[PDB]
C-alpha cells in the first residue's frame, strides 16, 4: 500500500563552519534510512537535536531518501553559511 508513521519531524541548523562532527549512517545506496551514525561529544551537533539514530529525511533541505550515504555526505561538505539537517522521531 502507501502509508508511512511519524512521530516527531524536526530539524537541526548547524552553523558553519562547524565543523560537523557527525558521522552518517547506512543511506539510499545502502537501501537503509540516513541515521546519525555517531557524533562528536563537545561539538556542535552534541548541541543541537542531533542524536545518534536520528532519522535524517532532508539535508539542507534535500531529502535524503534520494540521496545515497555518499550524497548527503557531500552534502554536509557543500553546506557553508549553515549546515541543516532534518530529522525525524522514530
Amino acid at each position: 500500500g502507501s502509508s508511512g508513521s511519524s512521530g516527531m519531524s524536526y530539524s537541526v541548523t548547524l552553523t558553519g563552519p562547524g565543523p560537523w562532527g557527525f558521522r552518517l549512517q547506512g543511506g539510499k545506496d545502502f537501501n537503509m534510512p540516513l541515521t546519525i551514525s555517531r557524533i562528536t561529544p563537545g561539538s556542535k551537533a552534541a548541541q543541537s537535536q542531533l542524536s545518534q539514530g536520528d532519522l535524517v529525511v532532508a539535508i539542507d533541505g534535500v531529502n535524503t531518501d534520494t540521496m545515497t550515504h555518499l550524497e548527503a555526505q557531500n552534502k554536509i561538505k557543500s553546506a557553508s553559511y549553515n549546515l541543516s539537517l532534518t530529522l525525524q522521531k522514530s
